[PDB]
C-alpha cells in the first residue's frame, strides 16, 4: 500500500476546473458520460485495480524488480522469459507517425442535426433531429512531428469521425477554407518544401525557412493559404476558438437523385480567438503541450468544446456563376455570396482513456463517405482519395486497420475480404467470394434507395481527352489573397505584415525574400510596401505600378473572413492569473473569485513559492503555481488584488508577469495599492483603456474586467507596446 | 523558375562562419573531407544536377505539375502510375522513431589513439597511434520525440560508431556517469514514468510531472542521476561542451588474456558549459533546433567538435576495494580515487548528406564490441544487450539493418545468414550452413589470438543460484548524490535547488512532493531545507535529525564532478551578438571583429529590420537578423558599438535584448554612447564585474570581454538578477 491513506492520489469523478485535481483517463474521470461508440469500446477496455501483475500470457509475476541471474551479482540468463517479454514489448512500442498532422489531440463526443435534411441529402445521420451520432475528433498541426509544440504558426487539422448507422463518415478538414496547392500530384513537393530541410532536418514546426518561401515564390497558387497562415489564423488560442472547413466542394444527393454542391463549415460556439506571435512562440517553449492540455482540461471542467456544422449550398445550375472555379481548392466561397446554412451541433464531452490506443491509432480519410454524399472533380480531393487508404498500410501495419477498436464502425460490416496482418475477425461464412451458392450469396448487395440503400455514385457527365493539364479556370492567384487582406481589421493587417516580415527574415537567401515581396506587390501595394520596409527592400517603379487584381464577384471585403471584425467573444472556459501577496485583502479576493465563477472563468492563484499564504482575515489561500511556473502566456487576463503589495513590488518575476501580459494586449486589473504596478507598465495616473483600476475589486471592477475579456485583447494598446522592454 | 544569375543560391564549398551561407549537405559543403567510411558510401550517394526527373523505375516525367484526368476539369484516372508512385512513396516515408533518444543530431569524423594500448587491450583500433578509425556520432536527448526540442532539461545521449578493421564497435554513452536504475528489468517502468503520461500524452521533453516524481520517490536508487539531471548538467550549452561516459564497467582483454575493468570517458576539448534554466526553457520556444543547428554550423565553420577518449582502469583484483559495487550503474568512480587515463582524440569534421538516411536510420548498440573488449555482469548493461538488437526489427524493418548504408562495417563480413526483408547482399556461396564440404567450409571460424583473431569471451568464474535478486551491495542510495552535491560550486548548488523546486512545483499531487523532499533529507539537510522552503514545506523534527550518508571512500568532495569549479573555458566557436545602429562607428566595429576573429569567436550583426545599414565610413553592413529574430538566448555575449545610439536607445527589443542577456549572466560590452544602456540594467557609474565599458572598443576593451567569455558566465551577478523584470 503506496497510495496516501487520505486518498488524495485519485481525482474526483466529477467536473472540476483546470489545475484543481490531477487529470485522468476519461472513463475514470467521467464514468457516466456515455455514447454508443464509447459503450462499444467496453469489450477492449482493461482495468487494473485488484488484479495480479502478469506476463501477456497470463502468468503471475513474483518479482518485477529483478532479472534472473546466476548469483545476485552474476550474468543475466537467457531463460528469463519474463524480462524478455517485458523488454520486447517496450522495444517495439513505436509505430510510424502520420506523414503530416503527426501532432494532434483528440476527444469523444456526439452530433445531432437541428432538423431533417431529407430534402437535400439522404445521409442517415442528417435525417432526424433525434438521431444522435457519436463522434471522435482529432485536432492537429500540419508540419511538426508527434513530439513538436502546439502553439506554432501553422495550419490546423480538424478531423471528425462520425459513427453513423450507415457507415463511418470522416470529415477531414482544416482551420482555413482553402489549401496551398491546386493538384494532389504536387502534395509531396509542397509538403517537402514546408517540412524540415533534408540535409539537417531543421526547422521543426515552422514554415520560416528557405525551402518553403522558395516554393511559395515559384508557385503563386499558394499565396491565398499563405495569407491565412501569416495572419493570426495560424496561431489559434485554442482548438475550441478556431473555425473548421471541409476544404472542397463535395455533393449532397437526395432520395430523388438531385445533386447539390456543398462546402462544409464548423463554427466554434466559444467564438474565434488567436494568440499574438511573440506570445505563441514563447509559449512553444514554456508549454509545448498548451493546446492538448487546454482541450483535455476544458473537457474535464465541463466546458465542452461545441461547434455548429454548416453548409454552403450551390445548385448544380450555378456551377459556373462565380469568377473562380468551385473545384479549385485555392479559392474560398465568400459567405456574402453564399451563406452558411446551420445544420447541427457537435459537443466534445469525454477524453480518451489511452492516448496511443485511441488517438495515435485513429485513422481518418475523406474517402470514407456514406450514401447521400459524393465527391467532385476537385483535383486535390481526387488524389487525397488515394493517399488516406494507402498510408495506413505502413502506419497501422496492414489492411485490417478498421478493426483497431477506435476505427471500428458501429454500423454492421460484412464482406468477403479475408486475412491480412493482425486479423481479428473470425469469419464463419462457408463462402469468401461472390456470387456464391454455398451461402445463398450472403452477404448480399443492396440496391440504392432512399434509406439503408447501397452506395451508387452520382452519374456526372465526363467528357474530354486523357490529359495532364491544369484547367485554365484555375489560373488566377491574387484576387482571393486580396479579398482576404481587405477583409481584415487594421490590427489584423499589421499582424499579417509582421508574420511575413518575421518569416522572410529567417530566409537566408535574400533573392527569395525579394521574389516573395514581388508576389505581395501583385496582391496589394500597402501590404507589399510594409513587408518590404521591414526587410530593408525598396519596391521598384514597376512593382509600384502593378495593377491590383479584380474584386471577387464585386466584393471589396467580406467581414466573415476576419477573426475579430464582428465581435463573437465568450468568456466561459477562459482563465485569469491572480498574483497573490502574503497578506491579501480578503474582501477583494471574494469579489474577484465569485464574479469569475459566475461567468465560468477559471482562476489560478500565483505566488513566489508554492504552499499557502494567509489573507488579512486569516483565510488560507492555496497556491497553484509560481509566477515563473505559470507565465502570463497561459492566461487570458491578470488581476492583482490589494494587500501587502510591498511583498511582491520588487519581485522581478511579478513585475515581468505584468509587462509580458501588457505586451500581449491582455486585460490587466489592479485593485487598491496594486495600482503601484502602474509604474512598471507606464500607465498614466488618469488611466488607460484596457487597464481596470479602482480602490477596491467591488462595484463595477469585475464587470469592466469581464467586458475586456469578452473582447479577447486590447488592440488599442498596440502602438503603446511597440516600445516596452519585454 | 531558376537560380539567380548571381549564383547566390549555392553556399561556398569552403569553411564559413555561422549565418554567412545557407547550410548544405556535407559532401557538397566539404567535398575534400574524406575518410574510409565516407568514401564507402559513394555507391549510394545520388546527385541531381543535369539529370532528368524520373519515376523510380527510370521513366522520364514530362509533366510533374498535374494528375492525369479525363478533360482538364475531370476526374483523376487510376492509370496515372506517375501520380500513384509519387504519392505512394510520400505516404510511406515515416518509420518508427527510437523508443528513447528519438531526438538526436549526428556527424561523421575520425578517431586515433595517442599511443598503442597493447599492454591492456588487443583491440585493433587502439593498437597504433597512426591507425585512423572513421566514426559516426549521434548526440541525443532521451525522453522527447524526434520532433521535440533540443534545450530541454534531460539526460543527453552520446553514441559513437567506430568502424574498426576488426568490426564495428559502438560506444553508446550518456553525458552523466551513472543511470537512474540498477536492473534492466525496470527500464520500461522508469522510461514509462519519465515519458508523457499515458492518458493524455503530456508532457513532452520534461520530467516535471507527477509520474516521474512518483517513481523517483519510490525508488531511491534513482536519486544519483536525478541530482545530475536537476543540476545544470541537464541543460548543456552545446553537444561540444558536455562530457560523455560509457555508464558501465566493461573489460579490456590484452593478448596475454589479462582482464582490466574499464569505464569510458569523453572529455570535451571545447570545455564544459551549460545554459541556465530560464534561458534553456525559453530557447526551446525561440529555437527548438538550437543544438542540432549549432552542431551543424560548428562543423561548417571548421570549429570541429573534438573529444578526448579516457579510461578509468581497475585491476581485476581491485573489484571489491571500493565502498560501492563496481557493477552498480547508479554509482560513479570518483576521479580522485581512479584517474582518467588519456587514450586518444576524436574529431567530428563532416555533416551528413541526408538526415533521414544517415542519422534517422543509424543503429547503435553496446553489444557491438570487438576482440580486446568484453562485458561484465552489470545488470543494467546485461539487459541492454538484449534490447538494442531486438528493437531494430520494427524500427528498421528487419534483420538486414546492417546493410543500410550508414550501418555497414568497413571491415569484411561473411557468414551463412540469408534472406530477411529487403536483403541486399547476393550470396554466391554454394553453402548456407557449416560445417560444409561443398565450399571447403568457407567462410571459416578463426581462433582467438593477439590480432585478427576470433572473438572469445573472457572466462569469468560464475558461482551462484538462479535468482531474481538484487545484490545487497547495490542497496545504498544516498552517498553518491551527497558526494555530487558537496562537489558543486555554491551557484551550481543553487541551480540544483532551483531545478528540484521548479519541477516539484509542477507535480499536482502534494504528497509526492513531500515524499521527494523526505528523500532529499537523507542526502543533505541544506539541500532538503532549501527545496522545502520553495514548496512551502516544513521539515519535521525527525527529518531534521536524519544522519547524513557516509563519505565515499573518505572523499568530502571531488571537483571533477563540477562543471565550473576548475576553469576549462575555450572561446573558439562561441558567438557574440553585435547590436547595430544606423550609423555605426566603423572604428569600433573594426577593432571588435579583429579581436573576435583572432580567438575564432563568431559575430552576428543585429538590427531592428533586415537588409543593410551603412557605417560612418560608408561600409555597407548586411543584417543577419532582427533583435527579436535572434534573441540573446542564442549567443554567448553582447556587444553594443558606438555611433548613432539615439537610433536604438528607445527601441524596446534592443533594451530587452540586454535585459535578457544580463539576467542570464552573459558578458555585455558597451562602447562610447552605448554606455547609456547601463541604465536599463541598473549598472552604477563605477561599473560592474561582467560589464565591459570604455570610450571606444579597443585592445583593452576586447581583451576584457574575451576574458569574461573564457569564464562562460558572470556568476557573481546572481544576487543582482532577482530584481530585474525580464
Ligand atoms: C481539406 C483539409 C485537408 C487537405 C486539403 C489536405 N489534408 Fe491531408 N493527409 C494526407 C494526404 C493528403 C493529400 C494527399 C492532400 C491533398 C492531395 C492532403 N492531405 C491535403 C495523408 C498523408 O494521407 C494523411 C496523413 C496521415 C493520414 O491518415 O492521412 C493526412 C492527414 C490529414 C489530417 C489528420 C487526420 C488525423 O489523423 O488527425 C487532416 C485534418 C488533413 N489531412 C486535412 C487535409
Ligand atoms: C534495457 C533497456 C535499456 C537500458 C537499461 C539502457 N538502454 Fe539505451 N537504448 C535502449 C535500451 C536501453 C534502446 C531501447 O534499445 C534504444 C532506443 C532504440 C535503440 O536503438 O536503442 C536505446 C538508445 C540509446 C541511445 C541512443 C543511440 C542513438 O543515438 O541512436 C543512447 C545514447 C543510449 N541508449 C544510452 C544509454 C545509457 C548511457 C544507458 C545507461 C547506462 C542506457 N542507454 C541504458
Ligand atoms: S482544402
Ligand atoms: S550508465
Amino acid at each position: 500500500s503506496l497510495a496516501p491513506e487520505d486518498g488524495s492520489h485519485r481525482p474526483a469523478a466529477e467536473p472540476t476546473p483546470p489545475g484543481a485535481q490531477p487529470t485522468a483517463p476519461g472513463s475514470l474521470k467521467a464514468p457516466d458520460t456515455r455514447n454508443e461508440k464509447l459503450n462499444s469500446l467496453e469489450d477492449v477496455r482493461k482495468g487494473s485495480e485488484n488484479y495480479a501483475l502478469t506476463t501477456n500470457q497470463g502468468v503471475r509475476i513474483a518479482d518485477d524488480q529483478n532479472s534472473l541471474r546466476a548469483g545476485s551479482r552474476g550474468p543475466t540468463l537467457l531463460e528469463d522469459f519474463i524480462l524478455r517479454e517485458k523488454i520486447t514489448h517496450f522495444d517495439h512500442e513505436r509505430i510510424p507517425e502520420r506523414i503530416v498532422h503527426a501532432r494532434g489531440s483528440a476527444a469523444h463526443g456526439y452530433f445531432q442535426p437541428y432538423k431533417s435534411l431529407s430534402d437535400i441529402t439522404k445521409a442517415d445521420f442528417l435525417s432526424d433531429p433525434n438521431k444522435i451520432t457519436p463522434v471522435f475528433v482529432r485536432f492537429s498541426t500540419v508540419q511538426g512531428g508527434a513530439g513538436s509544440a502546439d502553439t506554432v504558426r501553422d495550419i490546423r487539422g480538424f478531423a471528425t469521425k462520425f459513427y453513423t448507422e450507415e457507415g463511418i463518415f470522416d470529415l477531414v478538414g482544416n482551420n482555413t477554407p482553402i489549401f496551398f496547392i491546386q493538384d494532389a500530384h504536387k502534395f509531396p513537393d509542397f509538403v517537402h518544401a514546408v517540412k524540415p530541410e533534408p540535409h539537417w532536418a531543421i526547422p521543426q514546426g515552422q514554415s520560416a525557412h528557405d525551402t518553403f518561401w522558395d516554393y511559395v515564390s515559384l508557385q503563386p497558387e499558394t499565396l491565398h493559404n499563405v495569407m491565412w497562415a501569416m495572419s493570426d489564423r495560424g496561431i489559434p488560442r485554442s482548438y475550441r476558438t478556431m473555425e473548421g472547413f471541409g476544404c472542397h466542394t463535395f455533393r449532397l444527393i437526395n432520395a430523388e437523385g438531385k445533386a447539390t454542391f456543398v462546402r462544409f463549415h464548423w463554427k466554434p460556439l466559444a467564438g474565434k480567438a488567436s494568440l499574438v506571435w511573440d506570445e505563441a512562440q514563447k509559449l512553444t517553449g514554456r508549454d509545448p503541450d498548451f493546446h492538448r492540455r487546454e482541450l483535455w482540461e476544458a473537457i474535464e471542467a465541463g466546458d465542452f468544446p461545441e461547434y455548429e456544422l454548416g453548409f454552403q449550398l450551390i445548385p448544380e445550375e450555378d456551377e459556373f456563376k462565380f469568377d473562380f472555379d468551385l473545384l479549385d481548392p485555392t479559392k474560398l466561397i465568400p459567405e456574402e455570396l453564399v451563406p452558411v446554412q446551420r445544420v447541427g451541433k457537435m459537443v466534445l464531452n469525454r477524453n480518451p482513456d489511452n492516448f496511443f490506443a485511441e488517438n495515435e491509432q485513429a485513422a481518418f480519410h475523406p474517402g470514407h463517405i456514406v450514401p447521400g454524399l459524393d465527391f467532385t472533380n476537385d483535383p486535390l480531393l481526387q488524389g487525397r482519395l488515394f493517399s488516406y487508404t494507402d498510408t495506413q498500410i505502413s502506419r497501422l501495419g496492414g489492411p485490417n486497420f478498421h478493426e483497431i477498436p477506435i476505427n471500428r464502425p458501429t454500423a454492421p460490416y460484412h464482406n468477403f475480404q479475408r486475412d491480412g496482418m493482425h486479423r481479428m475477425g473470425i469469419d464463419t461464412n462457408p463462402a469468401n467470394y461472390e456470387p456464391n451458392s454455398i451461402n445463398d450469396n450472403w452477404p448480399r448487395e443492396t440496391p440504392p434507395g432512399p434509406k439503408r440503400g447501397g452506395f451508387e455514385s452520382y452519374q456526372e457527365r465526363v467528357e474530354g481527352n486523357k490529359v495532364r493539364e491544369r484547367s485554365p479556370s484555375f489560373g488566377e492567384y491574387y484576387s482571393h489573397p486580396r479579398l482576404f487582406w481587405l477583409s481584415q481589421t487594421p490590427f489584423e493587417q499589421r499582424h499579417i505584415v509582421d508574420g511575413f516580415s518575421f518569416e522572410l527574415s529567417k530566409v537566408v537567401r535574400p533573392y527569395i525574400r525579394e521574389r516573395v515581396v514581388d508576389q505581395l506587390a501583385h496582391i496589394d501595394l500597402t501590404l507589399a510596401q510594409a513587408v518590404a520596409k521591414n526587410l530593408g527592400i525598396e519596391l521598384t517603379d514597376d512593382q509600384l505600378n502593378i495593377t491590383p487584381p479584380p474584386d471577387v464577384n464585386g466584393l471589396k471585403k467580406d467581414p466573415s473572413l476576419s477573426l475579430y471584425a464582428i465581435p463573437d467573444g465568450d468568456v466561459k472556459g477562459r482563465v485569469v492569473a491572480i498574483l497573490l501577496n502574503d497578506e491579501v485583502r480578503s474582501a477583494d479576493l471574494l469579489a474577484i473569485l465569485k464574479a469569475l465563477k459566475a461567468k465560468g472563468v477559471h482562476a489560478k492563484l500565483l505566488y513566489s513559492r508554492m504552499g499557502e499564504v494567509t489573507a488579512d482575515d486569516g483565510t488560507v489561500l492555496p497556491i497553484a503555481a509560481t509566477f515563473a511556473g505559470a507565465p502570463s502566456l497561459t492566461v487570458d487576463a491578470v488581476i492583482v488584488p490589494a494587500g501587502n503589495i510591498a511583498d511582491i513590488a520588487d519581485n522581478g518575476d511579478a513585475n515581468y508577469y505584468l509587462m509580458e501580459a501588457y505586451k500581449h494586449l491582455k486585460p490587466i486589473a489592479l485593485a487598491g495599492d496594486a495600482r503601484k504596478f502602474k509604474a512598471t507598465i507606464k500607465i498614466a495616473d488618469q488611466g488607460e483603456e484596457g487597464i481596470v483600476e479602482a480602490d477596491s475589486a467591488d462595484g463595477s471592477f469585475m464587470d469592466e474586467l469581464l467586458t475586456l475579456m469578452a473582447a479577447h485583447r486590447v488592440w488599442s494598446r498596440i502602438p503603446k507596446i511597440d516600445k516596452i522592454p519585454a
